[PDB]
């Protein structure tokens, strides 16, 4: 079993630039074969979904197509970073990050603040 | 500014019984005049919404009507507890708790495990 950890305070980003949201499982372990999903909150929509070792472009909301990447230089340690390219004003708000290992899952919620 | 804290590991509950999900802001302060919202995740739906000093029954999803209470014996310390009456199998899964103070908000995500 593991808990999912994200930043406790708002992540700041400049509109037009890139924003990065960190998320990891603890205790850390290889999360390469896990499902990692990012969603908006409170009103849900798929930001990015990674499962079966690949990013699932067809499953994310149209607005995120080609604008997201799940960086994995440290996924073997249980850490991932969602990168939002060309941050939009509407990207401001809540996000939920999930890590799912078969029948078990946990998640963390976090806030993104967009500045003009 | 404050961060929102919830349990890191799954909260267990027996189907048919009551389940309780804790959530608080830190540093703690009186949250009586804040908006507190609970939602399901990843697929969103309003579990319970408290704002302007009152529980907003009309805003929660039909399935939660009359089945939820936001306990406030310690809301003055920044803590609240969502009580789900007559827990259902479908209540299993993710939940997101928000605390909103005017233009500022933060949240925490947590998991509920329902046993038969």
């Amino acid at each position: 079993q593991f808990r999912v950890i994200g930043p406790g305070y708002p992540i700041r980003a400049l509109v037009g630039d890139e924003a990065e949201l960190p998320c990891r499982i603890s205790p850390g372990k290889n999360a390469t074969g896990m499902e990692v999903g990012w969603y908006r909150s409170p009103f849900s929509r798929v930001v990015h979904l990674y499962r079966n070792g690949k990013d699932q472009d067809a499953e994310q909301a149209p607005e995120y197509r080609g604008r997201t990447e799940l960086l994995k230089e440290t996924i073997s340690e249980g850490k991932v970073t969602l990168r939002i390219q060309n941050v939009r004003f509407s990207d401001e708000g809540g996000y939920t990050c999930f890590f799912r290992d078969h029948s078990y899952q946990e998640e963390a919620a976090m806030e993104l603040k967009v500045e003009d």
